[PDB]
């Protein structure tokens, strides 16, 4: 149950609703949550959308990222006849990518089947200076949530060996 940092990524159109008047929204998630949430700077005046910085342990991640979630479904940021679908970025060893891929592909694979999640992990990725890759995760709450937590386990698995 570490500090964990999440970007989650939202319509441009709807940080106005996510902040709230002088910003009594994102205040109110953060301490429901017990995370820190903030909205990144623009990379520019036309980018689709804007990235939230989540910093907190899962407990608080699965609070801070669903009430996004909900708020987003209340403002009607969802295609017709379908759930809010946003896409997630967290970080994991550079080291253990490979065990979230799987031989063949085939561990990715079976996680996108269960979870219903899109599993992605970009290629050509530069570690940080952490030494660390993004891994991107794209559905609706629950599914993204499963996916984030059985990656969290992987991860966790991997670092219990050695």
């Amino acid at each position: 149950s570490e500090q964990e940092i999440v970007n989650l990524f939202i319509p441009t159109q709807a940080v106005g609703a996510i902040i709230g008047k002088k910003g009594a929204h994102i205040k109110q998630l953060a301490r429901f949550a017990g995370a820190s949430i903030k909205i990144a700077p623009a990379e520019g005046p036309d980018v689709s959308e804007r990235m939230v910085i989540i910093t907190g342990p899962p407990e608080a991640q699965f609070k801070a990222q669903g009430r996004i979630f909900g708020k987003l479904k209340e403002e009607n940021f969802f295609n017709p006849k379908e759930e809010v679908k946003l896409e997630a970025h967290i970080r994991v060893p550079s080291s253990t990518a490979g065990r979230v891929i799987g031989k063949g592909g085939k561990t990715v694979n079976e996680l996108q089947n269960l979870t219903s999640a899109e599993v992605i992990v970009p290629r050509d990725q530069t570690p940080d200076e952490n030494e660390e890759v993004i891994v991107r995760i794209i559905g609706h709450f629950f599914a993204s949530q499963t996916a984030q937590r059985k990656i969290r386990e992987i991860v966790q698995q991997v670092k219990q060996q050695e």
